[PDB]
């Protein structure tokens, strides 16, 4: 099975840098985009970049030029993130994630590295952010796109140990294993996760990630909770 597998604990002293590692396995670590995710403590994520490691060919976030550099070693299929002059606040927990054929675009994900330091871009409205239901029940999660983002929508879950899990590609392709009471649509500006049929391990968080556009963006999370 695919597995990208990240680096440890990097606790470190300002200005110093670090270069956090995802090593991957189970499949063909060339043949596919890798992205790296910023999530600060309590935050929705942020898009860094991407590089294919085809050709060396890295795309930034224009905030995170100067900050994170991006490589791969194709001898030992481990991609790279180096955090350069670190502060305050680059302390977070840094995601790599791959893509698969398009338009299924960022859909594995490693399981999160923190970093702590101690001594025009489409906006995606997600609402609501918080959202109390019983076992059972049928609730609609929903992101608004700040401008037309086509069917380059996903729905992403996150645990609350940090781990990532694409359920929902091109706005309504179901991930394999995914239950089918998950289901996501369309309908103008409106993106929505139905989650029918509540079960108790559905009650975590959710974003959505739009990747029609550089910089991929994402909404700002729904935290899901029992009544």
């Amino acid at each position: 099975q695919v597995q990208l597998q990240q680096s440890g604990l990097e606790l470190v002293k300002p200005g110093a840098s670090v270069k956090i590692s995802c090593k991957t396995s189970g499949y063909t670590f060339t043949e596919y985009t890798m992205h790296w995710v910023k999530q600060s403590h309590g935050k929705s994520l942020e898009w860094i970049g991407g590089i294919n490691p085809n050709n060396g060919g890295t795309s930034y976030n224009q905030k995170f030029k100067g900050k994170a550099i991006l490589t791969v070693d194709k001898s030992s299929s481990t991609a790279y993130l180096e955090l350069r002059s670190l502060t305050s606040e680059d302390s977070a927990v840094y995601y790599c994630a791959r893509d698969d054929r398009y338009p299924a675009w960022f859909a594995y994900w490693g399981q999160g590295t923190t970093v702590t330091v101690s001594s025009t871009d489409i906006q995606l409205t997600q609402s609501p952010s918080s959202l109390s239901a019983s076992l059972g029940e049928r609730v609609s999660i929903t992101c608004r796109a700040s401008q037309d983002i086509g069917s380059n929508l996903n729905w992403l879950q996150q645990k609350p140990d940090g781990t990532i899990k694409r359920l929902i590609y091109a706005t309504s392709s179901l991930d394999s294993g995914v239950p089918k009471r998950f289901s996501g649509s369309r309908s103008g500006s409106d993106y929505s996760l139905t989650i029918s049929s509540l079960e108790s391990e559905d009650f975590v968080d959710y974003y959505c990630l739009q990747y029609a556009s550089s910089p991929p963006t994402f909404g700002g999370g729904t935290k899901l909770e029992i009544k």
